[PDB]
């Protein structure tokens, strides 16, 4: 017993299998589905989540790491749902997913107040039940590490060393956020080793990756699919290119799909624009083959998919 | 019949009585009750409520009007309770209360989507129920008038254009947003006295209010006992001079009252600092008695708290 899972039993890290390390279920804002239930349809959302994992499993994953949390509109009963549906390994985790402002209730409250809050997730469990947070889940974007971003960075810090789970990051690849969250986790005391910086796929800026890498952290490739942020082609180069340069033990590769999500940039008349391939299995359609064929051992793919979450996990 | 009540049949505007136009019955922030409801108490909340507006009335207030909005955690359900444990007449509203961004729901949304929302619970009801929305509530604050909080600003004229809804505003009486409030409705066609600016009593700028009631539109001296903001005597004093030089028809007075508010600046052993005396009855208490012992008449108080509403929701 070491990583909780929703519905189930903790395991050790040992035996997490082949894991994708950053997919969501359902995405939502949370003031917004309760103000306008009529926006929304559970039913739906439910078969898409059922489907796509079951996919994902027949493709052989065996354990799903969904960095749904506050902000996005994290459920830990339709978690449930799903795992009793597929019978996934589902790891849920807590933290706060914020661009620029906390949200009022933290006005007047301090760091540890939050930390509170995740180590309450972790130790005790999520909204009421007994199913428990397995990482931290922490975000930054274009606006950068602003005061309450930093707060937060800083409260996932205590969270991780009090409870020892690792930390996911959101960042934007285009400033320097990632780089921050791991100076800043660093020097709090977090080991760079818990750390995954997420969303560096997002560039092909190879130098700016390689350096969070070098520091010793986990660097995300994680958005295979979003051609809009950047198209699948230039993400294989850059895998590729790392992996010959040697990184292929700080890589983790995953889709950040959305099963479903509510923002209206997710329309489906922009899907064949912004992401006409994404889904839960693309890297298994496209990435994977196209590593095989470009002289890429099975022990790397290995590496990526079962190593380095268990190293991440343990 | 045409201001709808929570649990009530509506009623026509003549027979709404002494009203205290902006009073919250519980504030939070939705995202953080949905994701720790350890931090809550429902049964604390609803005697609060009930305790409060059960003074109210014995002190004649006879309709409340509550601005609790999306971003300040709505809750016509609750709602409800309080008005079947009290029997107040309570106006719900419908409107969007941010500072800098919307939620990200509405990434590449329209300003008319964000009006069908606002028309929704006018038209159909709120969150799933019969009960309508009497207005629109919306916010600028520190931020001045961002992209975003132009967007629902501009959404609530659609709404109040099309359904005659009055709209009440939250301002910050010290960087002119609410003269801007102002400017964009009334440049949108919205009819200036169906218009509540608010929160100018949260400063003794008597040529900055002044500004607002000569352009058409109800001021809101409207957070009374929030001493942090501007403190009682000093409020009186501004009340008064208003009164004096001629501007009743379109003073609006309240508290501004949270029955509960979960934010930490509203810890308790902060209250004697920032707001010892605010409750939902201070102006009975003081300010009521403060005018009529300078020579403010029965008729001038009715004009207040009985017409201006009236005028209002007309
Ligand atoms: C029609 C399809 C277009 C793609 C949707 C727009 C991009 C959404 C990206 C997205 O899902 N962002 C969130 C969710 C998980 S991590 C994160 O920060
Ligand atoms: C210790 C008690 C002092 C309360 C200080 C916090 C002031 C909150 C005022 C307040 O209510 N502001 C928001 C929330 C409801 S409407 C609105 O615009
Ligand atoms: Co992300
Ligand atoms: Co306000
Ligand atoms: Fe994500
Ligand atoms: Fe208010």
């Amino acid at each position: 017993m070491r990583i909780p899972l929703v519905g189930k039993d903790s395991i050790e890290s040992k035996d997490i299998g082949f894991t994708l390390i950053h997919e969501h279920l359902r995405v939502f804002s949370e003031a917004v589905r309760q103000q306008w239930p009529h926006l929304y349809n559970e039913d739906e959302e439910f078969r898409n989540a059922v489907n796509e994992v079951k996919r994902a499993m027949q493709f052989g994953v065996k354990t799903i790491v969904d960095p749904t949390v506050m902000g996005l509109g994290r459920d830990i009963r339709f978690m449930e749902k799903v795992v009793k549906a597929t019978g996934i390994n589902l790891v849920a985790g807590t933290g706060i997913y914020i661009y620029i402002d906390l949200p009022f209730y933290f006005l007047n409250r301090s760091i540890d107040e939050i930390a509170d809050l995740f180590i309450h997730d972790i130790k005790e469990g999520i909204q009421g039940t007994l199913n428990k947070a397995g990482f931290v889940k922490i975000a930054a974007d274009e606006p950068g590490i602003t005061k309450d971003v930093e707060k937060v960075i800083r409260a996932a810090a205590i969270a991780n060393k009090e409870t020892k789970v690792p930390i996911i990051t959101h960042s934007n690849a285009h400033n320097n956020t990632g780089l921050e969250q791991q100076r800043i986790l660093t020097e709090e005391g977090v080991d760079p080793g818990k750390i995954l910086i997420g969303h560096l796929g997002d560039t092909d800026n190879i130098d700016y990756i390689k350096k969070i890498a070098d520091k010793g952290s986990f660097i995300g490739l994680d958005r295979y699919g979003l051609d809009l942020f950047l198209p699948v082609d230039k993400r294989n180069e850059t895998t590729l290119r790392l992996i010959k340069d040697g990184y292929s033990d700080k890589i983790m590769i995953s889709h950040d799909y959305c099963c479903t999500i509510d923002i209206g940039t997710a329309k489906p008349e922009y899907k064949p624009k912004l992401a006409p391939r994404w889904s839960i299995t693309l890297i298994f359609e496209d990435t994977i083959p196209f590593l095989k064929r470009n002289g890429v051992n099975e022990e790397v793919i290995a590496t990526i998919f079962k190593e380095n979450p268990k190293k991440f996990f343990s």
